[PDB]
């Protein structure tokens, strides 16, 4: 039996590219992911799982952007951000991404929710 | 925003007293408990979240029965075990404890879902 990740989705995040990452994990890497996220940036599902984030990240990358998010997340607040990205072809679009802390019912960080808008 | 941690349950854990334990944490302790569970065992929230769910056992319960839910737990595969439990009062109850492996979509082990059924 698998856990039902979306269920923890906001109704804004449905039709979105959405991931969800698991910040106790070493490199806080991504547990789910959206087929959104998949198809806007090219990716399999092997290709990502297990994986930060990071790898959306690329040469013209504004690396304080990418310092902003760290502290973000060390912060455990909402925020959103917007940062260069790529797909697996290369191509870039500049990404609105918004990221939120989840807690467990004792009130420790469970996961982080972070949703991706290409902005146009 | 806290997780909704209930809405991984199945149907017939609804009404029940149910917990979910989590294992990548010393020494997998309960992250969420229903309301049935803090009403049968007679604890409060407070008293149960972050701990072991051993402290139901007591005197009188099987030390085979605990190594039993042991191994099941190490096997990560679905077990009911007859073992008997007792609430704060120190009142005692078998329980007919169903636990079953949760999974994220790497396939990773996740979370443990227990069910608790006094026997009659
Ligand atoms: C839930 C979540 C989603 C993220 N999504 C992106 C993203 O879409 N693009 C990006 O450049 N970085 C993203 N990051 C940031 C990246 O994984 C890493 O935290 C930063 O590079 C700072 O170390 C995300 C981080 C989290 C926790
Ligand atoms: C999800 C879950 C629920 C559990 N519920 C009970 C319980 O109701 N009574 C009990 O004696 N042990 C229970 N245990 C077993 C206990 O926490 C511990 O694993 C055993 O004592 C073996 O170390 C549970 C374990 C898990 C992972």
């Amino acid at each position: 039996d698998i856990a039902d990740l979306r269920a923890l989705l906001d109704e804004d995040e449905a039709e979105m590219s959405v991931v969800f990452s698991d910040p106790s994990q070493p490199d806080n890497p991504m547990i789910y992911v959206s087929d959104a996220f998949l198809v806007q940036t090219g990716y399999t599902l092997e290709e990502v799982l297990g994986r930060n984030c990071r790898f959306l990240q690329g040469p013209d990358t504004n690396p304080h952007a990418v310092e902003a998010i760290r502290q973000g997340l060390k912060a455990e607040t909402r925020f959103t951000i917007d940062i260069l990205n790529y797909r697996k072809d290369g191509s870039a679009f500049v990404n609105r991404l918004r990221i939120r802390p989840i807690y467990d019912p004792e009130g420790n960080l469970m996961f982080f929710a972070g949703a991706q808008n290409p902005v146009l």
